[PDB]
């Protein structure tokens, strides 16, 4: 095992033979790796296009690097709702409201939103732990979390490209949830992620919006990937069909302040194109989690999964979830 | 013009626009390219598939951040003997040698890894400055540009091609950056498809060369089967095929063709007299480097000028004026 040998096969669009990826996230995980042989992994294998086993490999590797929770923290049940690359951070809290464990994994842009909302985004394993424990709901910060990816960090902002590295952060949630609701901007890479979902045999919708959304959106439909019991199901998915009136992508679009005021107003009940959003993605996230306990029909599934969304927010449960969750923090 | 702009274009398998190779070397060459964004610019490249356009920019930038020789001390009838690299340095530096000694200047241009290894290992001074590598030119007929040393501003791409280790784009350089400049001579490439990007960029100089692909993957003329030459002249390109049979050459093997010291060795059996594989190709890609050099003033018939190029290259050796230019170009560094 070599960086000559793997970039070597790379750069021949050859599929890397067993460990071979995995070698190299360790090389990065230990702080061996060179910038320019980061760099050259990562732009080699994403022009390659990378394959399942290659991306289990690297988020796997990358994952046991991680810091874990503590022992018994976080339920078996526990859900993730992100995308590769808004409405998932409102998802999340919507997700959390309807009585699901939800852990998140994120990081300032070049979780911003949480923090302008008052929410306290860097904490330590044991508050994390704690915070999903009172509040329902807990918040991974990456750079806390995975310290020793620091270096491909600065590798991928540096290049400022798009690279399989993008697929990790869904793949590398510290909390290890069995199940969530996962997005991902390229159709290509999206059946990839399914496929490393479906051998760590979890419960998760992998979503493609047709109008290139990391997230189902009412904007266009969306290709799904139905992961369970180690098996993935492409399906298609029309919001139309449960009456959603569709939207334009300007709708759906700005800073921290402007984020988090779009939060309340879901959250405060605002009828409208960002409402419909969060609650199709809050309600897959639901619907993956009912993929745990059974495996019911994917229709009243569906069904079920709005109506709990949708009652989340109506309740006042997530708008009052947050607030107990910035108290959380406060204090 | 940005890292994002070029890198994404070029991992999108799309060819850059006009500038923005030249402006990605430029960088690279001033020191304001992150490593990262050094080998990701080569991989990505090298992927997608370079075109002669974008090397030409490249070589054209890193040329321009070179030491050059001092005016009038370069022939205008200088040729350079190299190859990119198998996937064969021994052949080169013996075919330079005996074009030298068939009276046509030569001037080399490589680096320790190796091209300048194997002079080292035969006792010749190859880190010499402009002025020198000028002496040594007129006293001896044949001059070695140290990479390094003409090349400075390259440290920065060189450390990355160390780090990632894989042939890349940037492998192209060495024949179209020779410090020197001369406008002919014999080029060999492990690729075709990079051969033809090379002879893109020597017929856009209007240079007189020949590009080389032997079908076996040799990095120059074999004897082992046929090979592919790109006849640049005129700033036009033949696409040639060429079989050494037919000037009564036997079919060797590639294993009759590793350490500097047994390079070293090879060199000093071939300038000898020893007969073999070995002396065939260096004859050969001699003779295609003395054609090349005909081509500078003259559109000769290609059979007659190989011909030519074959009496020449061989009486270079057989005279003992290919030992013997190499003793002088030893001599000539040690006083
Ligand atoms: O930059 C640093 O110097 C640094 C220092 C201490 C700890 C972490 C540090 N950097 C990071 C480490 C992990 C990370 O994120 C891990 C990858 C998963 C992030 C999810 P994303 O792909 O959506 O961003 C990001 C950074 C960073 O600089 O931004
Ligand atoms: O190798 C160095 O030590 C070096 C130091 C400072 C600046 C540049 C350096 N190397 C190079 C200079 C020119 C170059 O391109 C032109 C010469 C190509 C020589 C190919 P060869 O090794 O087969 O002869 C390549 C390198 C390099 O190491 O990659």
């Amino acid at each position: 095992p070599s960086w000559p040998q793997i970039l070597g096969r790379l750069t021949d669009n050859r599929d890397l033979a067993r460990g071979q990826a995995a070698w190299a996230m360790d090389q990065i995980m230990t702080g061996n790796a060179r910038p320019a042989q980061i760099a050259a992994f990562a732009v080699a294998m994403t022009m390659k296009a990378p394959t399942a086993d290659e991306v289990g490999e690297l988020a796997g590797v990358m994952l046991s690097h991680a810091h874990p929770l503590p022992a018994d923290t976080v339920p078996d049940d526990a859900v993730d709702v992100v995308g590769t690359g808004n409405l998932s951070t409102m998802a999340a809290i919507v997700v959390a409201a309807a009585g699901v464990p939800v852990v998140k994994h994120g990081n300032r842009a070049a979780a911003d939103t949480l923090e302008a909302l008052g929410v306290r985004i860097d904490l330590g394993p044991d508050l994390v732990a704690r915070s999903l424990a009172e509040v329902g709901i807990g918040f991974c910060f990456a750079p806390r979390f995975h310290p020793s990816y620091r270096h491909a960090a600065a590798v991928r902002r540096e290049i400022g490209v798009p690279t399989v590295f993008n697929l990790l952060g869904p793949l590398t949630n510290p909390a290890r949830p069995r199940a969530g609701l996962i997005g991902c901007a390229f159709a290509d890479l999206a059946e990839v992620m399914a496929g490393v979902f479906a051998a760590r045999r979890s419960s998760v919708l992998v979503v493609h919006g047709d109008d290139g959304l990391d997230e189902l959106t009412t904007t266009t439909t969306s290709t799904i990937w139905r992961v369970a019991a180690g098996s993935v199901d492409k399906l298609t998915f029309d919001p139309a069909g449960f009456g959603f009136a569709r939207a334009q992508l300007d709708q759906l679009a700005g800073d921290a302040q402007a984020n988090a005021a779009a939060v309340r107003a879901v959250l405060g009940g605002a009828r409208g194109p960002v409402r419909d959003a969060v609650v199709l993605n809050a309600a897959g996230a639901i619907v993956a989690h009912a993929g745990l306990s059974s495996r019911a029909e994917w229709l009243p599934a569906w069904e079920e999964g709005l109506r709990r969304a949708s009652a989340a927010i109506d309740t006042g449960a997530a708008e009052q979830l947050l607030a107990r969750w910035v108290r959380f923090g406060r204090q």
